[PDB]
This record gives structure tokens, sequence and C-alpha cells, in this order.
């Protein structure tokens, strides 16, 4: 019953998601400077293609605050395939259980917006 608070970054290229130190955290006016830390989780979807065979769709990366989402128990910097970490300078390395996850039944997803001067890899 839980989803990301933001819309996804679609991976159109061959390279995985990666942000330079300090960049990557989506803008949220309902959050404070201490909360600006989390991870992007890759979600690949498979569909029945025009030839009957299963084919992959462009991967989607969803942001979740630290201590929240499908990898709530993972600490910052944890090595896991499909998980990349982001944190703004000044955010505290503590769980963000007060923000948590979004319930789509009563909350719309916030359009993913990166701060001014955020660099994204090719195909994003």
């Amino acid at each position: 019953n839980t989803a990301s608070w933001f819309t996804a970054l679609t991976q159109h290229g061959k390279e995985d998601l990666k942000f330079p130190r300090g960049q990557g955290v989506p803008i949220n006016t309902n959050s404070s400077p201490d909360d600006q830390i989390g991870y992007y989780r890759r979600a690949t979807r498979r569909i029945r293609g025009g030839d009957g065979k299963m084919k992959d769709l462009s991967p989607r990366w969803y942001f979740y605050y630290l201590g929240t989402g499908p990898e709530s128990g993972l600490p910052y910097g944890a090595n896991k395939d499909g998980i990349i970490w982001v944190a703004t300078e000044g955010a505290l390395n503590t769980p963000k259980d007060h923000i948590g996850t979004r319930n789509p039944a009563n909350n719309a997803a916030i359009v993913l917006q990166l701060p001014q001067g955020t660099t994204l890899p090719k195909g994003f």
C-alpha cells in the first residue's frame, strides 16, 4: 500500500543512474534540509512483445527517502544492484520515518524536479 512520493526518472540509455556528490535529491517544499538524503531504486517492467516473446521496457528509477520504501532497512551507501544513493550537503544520516512513503489513494505523486545545476547522465 506504499509508493514513492515522486515521479520516476526513465533510463533511456545503457548507463545506470549516478549523481555527483551533493546532487540528485528531488525538490520537496514539505521537507527540511536535514531530510534531503535517500536512494533511487530501479524498477524494470517486462511486457509481451509483438512477437509473443517477453521484452524489457525502459527502466524506471524511483526516489525514496533514507529509511523509507522497499529498502527501508538499508543504511546510506549500501551496495545493492539497482540501488543508488544521493544526499545534499547538510542532510542528517538518520531514518526519515516522519516522511515515509506515499499512499496513492489520498496523495498524488510530486513531479520530480532536480535543483538548479543538477547534472544527469546520458539517456535520462
